[PDB]
């Protein structure tokens, strides 16, 4: 009618009076209350100890949510069902309840029927109850590999995949707890880098609750990152990152022998732990091995110190190669002196492509197969070097990572294209033999397509300079941040590459009736390179390079007409041309500059780390002997036992002091949380109310 | 004597800026439960029958 | 030395073990304790009740910090010195030591010499303590006005700057109060409505305190906004809005005069209050007078409604002309039909400007005072409308009203520039009588600068229906924020307009050496709007045109160039050109960019208040009787102090009841909304600490 009538719809079995104060003084603290009435149960039988509150919770539940032990213990000594409620017990994290049921030796829970009280314990992180159970001898699940086919990972996801993967992630969430890890680890720090990573790839492959597996990731990575933060003398610091887990193995004479810890957390990506500054502190000390007061230097001593070395680099050099162990060849082994030569012999590379262009003899622009010039002479050793530099790394470091650095991609195309270039060379200097007036050259005239080869690896080869702002405090964190604004640009340049290609089929379908010859064209010149432009979109080829043009706005709008003036059919071309431009300059555009602003808020907040990890991967690749020589001169041509289990046992003890001064500061962390909850509220009442009855029950003259 | 009176003053207001600045920690419970205890634990000395 | 040797500076004197004692005994709650130290104080003369700690807190101090009442009269009781306890019982706001010390009736404080306990207490906004004081006859200095000179202020002033500022501020907080406003105010309303006011002003004039003030201005814009919160029923807001706090005349025909209370919070700016959804619904309803169900009604209803009064407003303005009383003259009178009426009569107006460029009698381009045309006639009757609409308004609204809104500086312009045409059409008219070829009129011709005038007119006319976008819940918050976004765009054109002028004298002070004459230039052409542009820096005003149009991109850079070729002349000034167009095109305008995008941000988040507020004015100008006619039909030509007692008697009854509610509201809203501190758990502490040495006073056995 005019009103809605509530009732129950799922009515459960109601609770007996006497047991709604028999559970009211479990809720009050009152002691005697409930010593009374559990006796009294024992022989009339009037009440049920068991009392299933329709909200699940019992007698024992409620002594265990209040803390009240010694109630605990006189329910638990009446036989009381226990159920599961360690796993309450353990949620609450009381020390005192779990003990208790442990000592101690269908229905409704609030916990899934997975959830073990040790896979429990490691999701609250409590180190105290964690030891408490894992002293008595318990396991978790092993998870298997992410792309796993056997039966029983198949089978599983088949009958019921939600509960497959809530198993999954509770088995994930315990073993990347940092209190177990600190606990049942040998290696709590190699143990933090490998399951963070796991994760990491987990929560792509599980696309579905990624947020989950990134945040379980992120806390790995925190755990590892603090227990550096605990080391407190160098020679601690000095321990833990010269570690090998026990590699035996042999290794390259020619590499980096220390830092083996450092390494690997580089290659599972730890930044927050490399950029620990202690960490940084100590690399710092290697890469300016020759200047020891470095920092406290004017940086106007820095700039000319720079350059001095900078200008002996083809000296220093040359001493590497006759006399490695004299007092000069040294050093340029030094990591920073050694990145200054070869920063050096770059910055000579490209001022000579600038004198490429700047020399030039009248009579030899006709020359057919000109050999080499002398700026071309000296510019070829540095070339061979750049091409033996870089297949070196092909086989020393192999196929799959080499690409995986952008830095590579074009460091392939400039050497691709300087080795077409001095092929090309040759052909036209053994195909022609005299001069020729430059003005009757084909199209593709070999000594033209050098040319344009050339120039196109002179700017790859200026761009290559970007990346040395990776070493500067100023311009490496803007470089590294705009690098990973690319990214996001690269998605909105899907959408906009559609929308070209749609506006260009559309206006070439319009326009290529009126096709004109170059020879009916002023000046014999056909295209929109022309001083008046003609032809725009007559082929898709032209639609698409005059569409590009247009949003710099270098396309003139007279290219709508046709010769033929028809009214109709010009007004539709611009009307196409006018939408395009909208849709591009002025909502298209504007789009990505909001993107743009999102992310790079985003990016801001993680800057310093991430340019201090590309920063580190920099300094690393001096340290090692290899690669000493710069481009221009690097083409002239027992038992182990003891040691491995020393080095471990020093490892062991530093270990031990870092996990037992983190757990105290993460107890510590806790106490000073500045928080309070209701769960604290409802226990100080209840302590009052405990104190008030067994006061009032001794009473005097009654 | 400026810097004097200009010290006390300071110093009383941020003692009194603290009192009120932030909240209660798990340190504070703590201390409030045991407050209790003892009590009644030394109360209980006193038991007038049993 | 190589250690920093520590020791108290400035040592005050200490005090005595005896002392330090007694003062623990105060603090742990030891009631006996402290009894017997005072009694034995009277004897011995050991230790001093006043003993004062180098913090100042007596012991009287400590009793009225841990709220013990009981210790505190027990103090009290033994002659201890008070001083400035009540301040300090009053800043606790503990309602039982304020009591104690009224009915009990250079040292260090923490308060300045300027605070007094009615103050004090304004300042903390605890009702009840409040409440106390006031029933004892107390009083608050009046603050002088803002712009005085008086002996006093100029003293003061001069005598002690900073005190005198620091005074006047402790007043205004007091005065500011709810609790005293809601209290000691006849009327809260009126009083919120002129203190926040003046509370504003006085930001301005005051710089150094502007946000203190400002942070007082919107507590009492709060106050008011939050009584009109407690209304329960329409009869109590109808009383509350319709109040006119005084009767002197106020009976004025043609004047809606009927919510004189919202009119008052509309001058006083009183936003929040008018944005108030019940206020904002009462409004709508006579807004909407003649569709009961405007809101229910579909968006195409609405709009097929819209032109059907629009195209029928000739019909209604005419009815209300002819029969007033009549039904269909009443029609014109609602609120929201007179504003679409007047909207249609000016959408009409607009459309007729079209018609002035397409209807002209072809062979009458040369008649040189032409007689108005067709369209010209039908205008006229609107433009004297206009400005006899205008004219009227002033008299009415006065000559401050060009102050108030930028629209009406659009207003003013528009009917000068239309009047201005008038005029000259008529001079050309009665000068010349004839027709003449217009490619031999001169520059200043009277028929040319009437057509310029004319079309300028028109581009003011259709600009000014931008403030129709007010009325409109999707454009007019859109609309409102971007004409708070010019005031900030202004200041940036001043940084700009000092760099336009400083490189367009340099440019001009190098190029004008060049000036050639139009007779040397291709068509006889002189100037940048030329095919070929040229001269473009000959003069010092042709300069600032040419870097105008640079900003545009719409200067070539061949002007660059003079004829003699003076090559280092040539690009000394095309330097200057290009750090120019760096400086505007790449600085500048992404700076006014970031600019805006920062203001845009704060704008966004009072855009509905404003623009509600805005809507609000555009509704009440039509609820007048005076401006019923759109401007083409606007031209054609007992004793009252029982009425305004009952009237304030009932507005005195609904006052009563609104701050009952809000009073019970907010000492509601403070129990569940502030957190803890270390004052309460301080005094929780000395609650059980008191109780265990009470109770172990007495075992109470054996
Ligand atoms: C896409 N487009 C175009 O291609 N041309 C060139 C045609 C060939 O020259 C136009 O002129 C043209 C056009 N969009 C036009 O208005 C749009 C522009 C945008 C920015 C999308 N907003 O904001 C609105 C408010 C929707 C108006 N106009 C101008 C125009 C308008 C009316 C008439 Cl009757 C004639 C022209
Ligand atoms: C103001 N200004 C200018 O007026 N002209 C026109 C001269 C007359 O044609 C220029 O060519 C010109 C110029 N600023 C130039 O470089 C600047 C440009 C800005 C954006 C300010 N950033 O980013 C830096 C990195 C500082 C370089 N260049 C180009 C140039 C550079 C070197 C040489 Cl040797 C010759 C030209
Ligand atoms: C006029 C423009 C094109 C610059 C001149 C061209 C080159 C000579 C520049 C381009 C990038 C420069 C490099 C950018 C970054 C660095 C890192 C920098 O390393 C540090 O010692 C940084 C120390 C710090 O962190 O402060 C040493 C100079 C160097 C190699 C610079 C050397 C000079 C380079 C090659
Ligand atoms: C293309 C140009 C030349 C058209 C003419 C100018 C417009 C900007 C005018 C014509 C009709 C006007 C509208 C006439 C009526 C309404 C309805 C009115 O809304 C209501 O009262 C209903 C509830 C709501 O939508 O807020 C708000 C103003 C508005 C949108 C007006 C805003 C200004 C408009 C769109
Ligand atoms: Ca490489
Ligand atoms: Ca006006």
């Amino acid at each position: 009618r005019d009103r809605i009538p509530l009732q129950i719809v799922r009515a459960e079995t109601e609770l007996s009076a006497e047991e709604k104060a028999f559970l009211n003084a479990v809720e009050k603290g009152d002691y005697a209350t409930v010593k009374q009435a559990l006796q009294e149960a024992e022989i009339y039988y009037n009440v049920n100890i068991n009392c299933m509150d329709p909200l699940g919770r019992s007698a024992l539940l409620i002594a265990i949510e209040n803390e009240n032990l010694e109630i605990m213990e006189l329910l638990l000594n009446h036989s009381v069902y226990v159920g599961d409620a360690l796993l309450y017990a353990i949620r609450k994290e009381v020390v005192g309840a779990v003990e208790l049921l442990l000592s101690y030796r269908t229905q409704f829970s609030e916990f899934t029927p997975d959830i073990t009280p040790i896979m429990l314990a490691a999701h609250t992180n409590n180190y105290e109850i964690i030891k408490l159970l894992v002293q008595k001898r318990v396991t978790i699940p092993r998870p298997h590999q992410i792309r796993c086919n056997c039966v029983e990972c198949v089978s599983s996801s088949e009958v019921d995949s939600l509960r497959h993967s809530r198993s999954r992630l509770n088995i994930y969430k315990a073993l990347a707890s940092p209190s177990l890890i600190a606990l049942s680890s040998e290696d709590p720090i190699l143990t933090a880098f490998r399951l963070g990573w796991e994760l990491k790839e987990l929560s792509k492959v599980e696309n579905e609750f990624k947020a989950e597996y990134e945040e379980l990731s992120q806390q790995c990575k925190l755990f590892a990152k603090d227990l550096l933060d605990q080391a407190r003398s160098s020679r601690e610091l000095e321990i833990i990152l010269n570690h090998r887990d026990d590699h035996s193995e042999e290794l390259d004479p020619q590499k980096y022998h220390d830092l083996a810890k450092l390494k690997v957390a580089i290659k599972y990506h730890q930044k927050e732990f490399v950029a620990q500054p202690n960490c940084q502190q100590l690399l710092a000390t290697l890469w300016y091995d020759g200047f020891p007061g470095w920092r406290r230097k004017h940086w106007v001593v820095k700039l000319l110190t720079c350059m001095t070395i900078g200008f002996l680099f083809p000296m220093l050099s040359i001493a590497y190669l006759i006399s490695p162990r004299s007092n000069l060849g040294l050093f340029i082994k030094k990591p920073f002196i050694k990145f200054i030569c070869h920063t050096a012999s770059y910055l000579t590379f490209l001022f000579m492509l600038l004198l490429a262009s700047q020399h030039i003899v009248r009579t030899d622009l006709h020359v057919q197969g000109p050999p080499p010039t002398v700026v071309e002479w000296m510019i070829l050793p540095w070339v061979l070097g750049f091409i033996w530099g870089e297949i070196k790394e092909m086989w020393d470091g192999g196929f799959t990572e080499y690409i995986h650095d952008w830095w590579n991609l074009m460091d392939f195309a400039m050497n691709s294209l300087y080795l077409a270039t001095i092929s090309l060379k040759i052909m036209a200097y053994v195909k022609y033999n005299g001069s020729r007036p430059r003005e009757e050259w084909e199209m593709w005239h070999p000594t033209l397509i050098a040319e344009a080869l050339f120039a196109i690896s002179n700017i790859l080869s200026s761009l290559r300079l970007i990346s040395l702002f990776t070493a500067n405090s100023h311009l490496g964190p803007l470089q590294i941040s705009l690098g990973r604004m690319l990214l996001d640009i690269l998605k909105f340049l899907f959408i906009y590459c559609l929308v070209l290609l749609a506006f260009a089929n559309g206006l070439n379908q319009l326009y290529f009736y009126y096709e004109t010859r170059a020879i009916d064209e002023p000046n014999n010149c056909k295209g929109i390179r022309c001083e008046k432009q003609n032809n725009a979109f007559s082929t898709l080829f032209e639609t698409l390079q005059s569409l590009f043009w247009s949003v710099f706005g270098l396309l003139n709008l007279y290219v709508t007409n046709v010769k033929a003036r028809h009214e109709f059919t010009e007004f539709v071309g611009a009307t196409m041309f006018g939408t395009y431009n909208v849709i591009s300059l002025v909502v298209l555009l504007n789009m990505l500059i909001a993107m743009m602003n999102n992310s790079y808020q985003l990016i801001a907040d993680h800057a310093d780390i991430e340019w201090k990890f590309a920063r580190t991967k920099l300094w690393m690749s001096y340290f090692d002997e290899g690669g000493t020589l710069p481009p221009p001169f690097n083409i002239i041509p027992t038992e182990r036992n003891a040691d491995s289990l020393i080095q471990n046992q020093h490892y062991q003890e530093v270990i031990r002091n870092l996990v037992k001064r983190y757990v105290a500061a993460m107890i510590r962390n806790s106490k000073t949380h500045e928080g309070l909850t209701e769960e604290n509220f409802k226990e100080l009442k209840q302590d009052i109310s405990s104190f008030r009855y067994e006061v009032l029950d001794l009473l005097g003259n009654r």
